[PDB]
């Protein structure tokens, strides 16, 4: 796609560099070659490359010092000429020798007055996985994410400002945080703030958003940037006191904790599809602050809606087995047909005081399946259960009114999906709550990889056992008497859920007892423990890191209780300042 | 709680800090400022703080020399003043000076006479899983934990008591067992038990008890500290001689043996929670201790106990067996009644021979019953399930007496709950030993977590599975046909030990071959695999430390044994002195 444009340009590139006399000379600094091309005529001195490049570009991408002085003596105004092309556009020479961190040639563009608030907007330069690199666009951006502490240092003092920002917002303290060597964009982050004794006023460049909001210490957060999170944490710690080996420690906790309506530092760790954000959940402010919301507010309110859900359920449960039914008015039609009640019409549904009772026990269920849709509606696995179960109770709400026959079918679904939903509440207890973990990577892991091969062995042994005993009486051996029974009596075959079919007062087809020992061997065997075999390994791996993954939980709750209930309701965490003179900020202390 | 209360202190404590000038030079050590503050007029010179502390505290504290100098050359009164708050009650700031080791400041306090005798009785010191630290209420107890050796000498030559008692009982060797480095712990015990040359007489200090009865080296095995427990243990070790590579070594075997009624060593670390108390069963003396008194005494005395026990359980089995029936007096009220046979009444029950054999067995079966519980009332599992044994035996007792209908059930928790206390000997054998533990902890472990998801999913299943029959007709598939049958049916289902529900011959509801596929896939393929996952893991763990499993089930044993038989029967274990002229103390010798 645009790898194999990306592929081809690059290919281009090395061709009109061979091509021309002069960006081969650029390209290998043969000097003998630039002085003859130049006091002959032009010669393109002006030569537009493949990717918008020129030859002074081509001197610095191959770390050629004698090529380009030679070349910026022969024209300089190409020193401020930007790269041409929708991979490097913007990008100039003080861009590559930067980056290739050639001092000597940064410091003669300088010289020549080279830009330094040059912008790089490039697709080359943007933050896409198909790029490999994501320094910014600028070249003090650029010199920072090398790990050059000269060239930013010589940047600075010709006036690159350290508050640009890129078009994604971000700063160079931002793009820092997005560096795959963190120990060294921990000393760049320390040299970049260092020069920001000037403009501390109007922001402290260090507290600037990015265009999604966040600041850096948020961004470490986010990314899981965990080096930078903790050394960003010094800032906001506070050292109250030192008794011997004790130490009492006061921590700001105002990006952390949700200080207004606009995202936190939690929520926005639990809201991103990153797996290393949730190592910022053990890290020092932010697990006992997690620890405190649930112990004090987040496990007494939630043991409260399981509480009142559990008995709503068994109210929802016993309206389902009172349920109206009536003698069957029509005769029996086939042998086959087994049924011997049908519901009641509305009319003869509520007449007795029994039916009185049940009425009210329905319209709780109903009021609570409203209230379930106002809650979730105006807005997870658990959040499309309870929807789809407050749906199944206004389906069978509709088909009382009209009459509709087949309430057994909306309310099933709304038995199994009302009492599953129960275990949502298994994690306001530690040890019950990666449990619902294990469930989910084992339905929407195992068995959504593996049912598919599954399926197609019940396909292939189901319909070879409908045509082995499609000549045969059913009425001794009827596990495959048409085809929707075949394929579900071979489901269950393979579960071992049922037993295998035997009559041994008859003769059994020949191909029966081949297919069937066939089936025994690959399906209740080998694939049947074959699965096991893998969820296992899924309940070994959830049980490995399973306070981590519980502490997630708690995190998720907590996020979804304070924002549902109101302010009054659930307490700020911490303890303000402003009566203890601290400011308004919300602290935390930690003694250790 | 309190620990929010305990925030809330420590942020007034700053406040106070910078409220006053004199706390805020005393904090920050501007001389300045402090002798400024004095020249002019007391400006509050006995200063109370927010925790009680006055301004000596807070150059104590924030090791500040040169304030706390220039403050008690100001006021030296202030030297006595004790801290006055719940937190930090009778503290002075030689005990602040010392935790902070700070060595000019100690000199300076005792050279201004601070008392080395006072105690620090506020609840941050106290031992309790709120405070982090545990040193005491004595300046030489603070010393001696921070392991601070030459600021313990210096307490000693100005007269601190190395036998003062804090509130717990404990004497400075007691806290230095309760320290976290304990290699430092060993160092510091040394040091304090040579500054006993004088006062051996009337208590050794090695040997006082605290107000639980335990001396230092007591509380070394109580609270797992196996490293100064092999340290004292080198007192109480004698090598008789060296041949070669053996060494014969002599044990003194008093305080770890049962030299009293007073509980001993080994009663008390099987008596506690503590998890690493059991590692001091594998230590040296008292390891060969357990296996002498196992193999000499306790296995023979066991044996015979669970040989009597078999014999009697099959006593009460026949007696079970052989229970008075006489065909049914009444008519058969409906179909589904199928009861042939009804229990006789107590005046034809006994008359016959065989019902005379039976009476036999019955008495020894009550005998037996009342015997348990003289054994065992007048005070484990294995405890109760005895205890409701015999319960169980005098309430069929109480049946056959007065006539009562339903002795079946009385009975049937008492068979089975009889012939389970059978696996209470399995502990006899070391193979056999632990797989109890293991039962132990697959019920109440994974079975208690798990069981709540599994309660919620029957519970939803069998209400669907209810009312997708409640229609049907039972006779043709009765699985479900009442809610208790239900119930009991989905749990059967669940555990795959019934077949999945079928008649081919009739049309069974859409709905159920639906939601038992589902059940099929959620219920017994996902979450009773997951269950069975979890138990062997239990039984990984169970089985890799399962000598030191069984090892603490023999001492548990031992000790129960040893309670209950007389000291006749149960010979003190090892040799005692005096009559090979070493006292009248019981040893143990240990040939390496
Ligand atoms: C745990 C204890 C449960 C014990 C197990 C259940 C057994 C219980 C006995 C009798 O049958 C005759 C009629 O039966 C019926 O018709 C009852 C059908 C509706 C019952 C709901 C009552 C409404 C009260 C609404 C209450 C608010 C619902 C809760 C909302 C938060
Ligand atoms: C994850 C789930 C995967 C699916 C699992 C299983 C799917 C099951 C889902 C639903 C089935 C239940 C719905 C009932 C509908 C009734 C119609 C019927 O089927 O029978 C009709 C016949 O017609 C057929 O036999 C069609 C079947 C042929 C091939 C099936 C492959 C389709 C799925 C491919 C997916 C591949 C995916 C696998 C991997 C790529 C009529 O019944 P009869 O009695 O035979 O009448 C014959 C009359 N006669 C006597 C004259 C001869
Ligand atoms: C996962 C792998 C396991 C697969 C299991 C087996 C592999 C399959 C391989 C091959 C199966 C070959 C099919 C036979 C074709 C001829 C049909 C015929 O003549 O029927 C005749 C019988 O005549 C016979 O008995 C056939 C001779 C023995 C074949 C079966 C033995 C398989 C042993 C395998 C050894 C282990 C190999 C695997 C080791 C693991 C007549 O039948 P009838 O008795 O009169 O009944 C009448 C009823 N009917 C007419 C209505 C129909
Ligand atoms: C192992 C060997 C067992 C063999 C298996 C059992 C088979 C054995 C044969 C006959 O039926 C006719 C009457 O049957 C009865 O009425 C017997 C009912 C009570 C039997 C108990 C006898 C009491 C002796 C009390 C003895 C003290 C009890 C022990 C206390 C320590
Ligand atoms: C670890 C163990 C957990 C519990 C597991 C299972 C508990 C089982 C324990 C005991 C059950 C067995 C005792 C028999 C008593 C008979 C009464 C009866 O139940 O049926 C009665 C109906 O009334 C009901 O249907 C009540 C049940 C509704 C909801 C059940 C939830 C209660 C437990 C919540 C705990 C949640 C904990 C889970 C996680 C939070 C009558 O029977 P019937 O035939 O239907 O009559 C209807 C007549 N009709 C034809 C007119 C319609
Ligand atoms: C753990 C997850 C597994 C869940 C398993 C299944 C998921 C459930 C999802 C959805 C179930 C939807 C319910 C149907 C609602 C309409 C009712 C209706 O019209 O009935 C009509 C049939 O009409 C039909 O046949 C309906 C069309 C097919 C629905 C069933 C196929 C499910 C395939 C799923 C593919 C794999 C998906 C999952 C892959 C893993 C009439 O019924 P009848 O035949 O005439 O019988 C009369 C008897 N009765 C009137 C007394 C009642
Ligand atoms: C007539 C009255 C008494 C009915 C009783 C009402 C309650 C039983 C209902 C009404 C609203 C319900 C709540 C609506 C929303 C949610 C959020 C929901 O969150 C998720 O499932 C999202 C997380 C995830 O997907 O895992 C969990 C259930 C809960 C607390 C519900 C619990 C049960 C509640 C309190
Ligand atoms: C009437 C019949 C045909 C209904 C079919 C039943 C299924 C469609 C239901 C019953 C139980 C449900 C499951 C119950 C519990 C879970 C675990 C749940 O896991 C989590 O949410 C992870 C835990 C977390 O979010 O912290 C995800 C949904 C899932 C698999 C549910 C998916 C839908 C299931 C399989
Ligand atoms: C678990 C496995 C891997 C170990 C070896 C077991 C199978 C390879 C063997 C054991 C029993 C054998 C079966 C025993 C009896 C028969 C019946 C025989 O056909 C008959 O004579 C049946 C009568 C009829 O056709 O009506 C065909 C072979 C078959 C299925 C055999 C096929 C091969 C089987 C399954
Ligand atoms: C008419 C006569 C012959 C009846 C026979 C009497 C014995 C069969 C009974 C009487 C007292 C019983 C003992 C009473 C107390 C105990 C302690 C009890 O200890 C525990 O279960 C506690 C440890 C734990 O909980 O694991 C184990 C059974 C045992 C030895 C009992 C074994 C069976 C004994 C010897
Ligand atoms: C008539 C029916 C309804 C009675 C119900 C039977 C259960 C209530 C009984 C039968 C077997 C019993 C179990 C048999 C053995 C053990 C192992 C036992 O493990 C230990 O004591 C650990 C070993 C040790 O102490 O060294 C704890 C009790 C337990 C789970 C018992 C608990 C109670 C159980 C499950
Ligand atoms: C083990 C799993 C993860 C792998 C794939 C198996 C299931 C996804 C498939 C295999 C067989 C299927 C069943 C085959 C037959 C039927 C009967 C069909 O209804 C009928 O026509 C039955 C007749 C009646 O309603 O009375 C409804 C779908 C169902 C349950 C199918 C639902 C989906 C099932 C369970």
């Amino acid at each position: 796609s645009w790898a194999q444009s990306r592929d081809e340009q690059n290919l281009l590139q090395q061709k009109r560099i061979w091509e021309s006399p002069l960006l081969l000379a650029a390209k290998d600094n043969d000097v003998q070659a630039l002085n003859k091309l130049l006091k002959y005529e032009d010669c393109k001195v002006h030569q537009r490359g493949a990717m918008g490049e020129t030859a002074l570009h081509i001197a610095a991408l191959y770390d050629n010092l004698e090529a380009a002085m030679v070349l910026m003596e022969a024209a300089p105004e190409l020193v401020f000429e930007p790269m041409t092309s929708e991979l490097y556009e913007g990008q100039t020479a003080l861009h590559i020798a930067v980056v290739n961190q050639n001092m000597n040639l940064v410091r003669a563009l300088l010289a020549r007055r080279a830009s330094v608030s040059a912008r790089a907007t490039g697709t080359a330069f943007r933050r896409s996985p198909c790029n490999l690199i994501y320094f910014g666009e600028h070249p003090l951006s650029f010199a920072a994410c090398v790990n050059s502490e000269e060239i930013v240092r010589l940047l600075i003092e010709h006036g690159a400002d350290i508050r640009a920002q890129d078009s994604l917002g971000n700063t160079v303290l931002h793009i820092l945080i997005l560096q795959p060597n963190k120990t060294f964009a921990c000393q760049m982050y320390n040299l970049l703030l260092s020069y920001d004794r000037h403009g501390d006023h109007l922001q402290p460049l260090d507290l600037v958003p990015n265009h999604q909001g966040l600041t850096p210490f948020k961004l470490a957060g986010v990314e899981g940037n965990t080096v930078m999170f903790q050394h960003l944490m010094q800032k906001r710690k506070h050292t109250q006191w030192t008794y011997g080996p004790l130490t009492s420690t006061l921590y700001d906790l105002t990006e952390i904790d949700s200080s207004g309506d606009e995202q936190s530092l939690l929520e926005l760790i639990i809201t991103t599809k990153k797996r290393e954000a949730r190592q910022i959940l053990d890290q020092t402010p932010v697990k006992e602050l997690v620890s405190l919301k649930w112990k004090r507010y987040g496990r007494p309110y939630f043991c409260m809606l399981g509480a009142i859900y559990l008995l709503y359920i068994i109210c929802f449960t016993m309206c389902c087995i009172y349920r109206p039914l009536k003698p069957r008015t029509n005769n029996r039609t086939s042998p086959r047909d087994n049924t011997l009640l049908q519901q009641k019409l509305l009319q003869e549904a509520y007449m007795t005081p029994k039916d009185d009772i049940r009425l009210v026990g329905e319209l709780v269920t109903v009021i609570g399946a409203i209230i379930i849709l106002l809650v979730e509606v105006p807005d997870g696995p658990f959040h499309v259960l309870i929807i789809t179960y407050a749906f199944m109770v206004l389906v069978t709400m509709v088909m009382r009114l009209i009459s509709a026959s087949g309430e057994v079918v909306p309310m099933s679904f709304a038995l199994v999906l009302g009492w599953c939903n129960v275990m949502y509440f298994a994690r306001g207890f530690q040890m019950l709550g990666p449990f619902t973990i294990m469930i989910q990577k084992m339905i929407f892991g195992d068995l959504m990889r593996f049912c598919w091969l599954m399926a197609v062995v019940i396909l292939g042994f189901a319909s070879a056992f409908y045509i082995i005993f499609q000549t045969e009486d059913p009425e001794e051996l009827g596990h495959f008497y048409d085809y929707p029974m075949a394929l579900f009596s071979t489901f269950e075959l393979f579960l071992t859920i049922i037993d295998g079919p035997a009559n041994y007062n008859v003769d059994l087809p020949f191909m029966y007892s081949i297919t069937y020992a066939a089936f025994a061997i690959i399906a209740t065997l080998l694939m049947l423990n074959l699965l096991i075999a893998m969820m296992g390994d899924t309940h070994w791996r959830v049980a490995h890191e399973r306070d981590e993954l519980w502490r997630a939980q708690i995190v998720a709750t907590t996020v979804m209780l304070e924002r549902k209930l109101p302010r009054c309701l659930w307490p700020r965490s911490g303890i303000c300042g402003r009566e203890y003179g601290l400011g308004d900020r919300w602290f935390l202390r930690v003694e250790d």
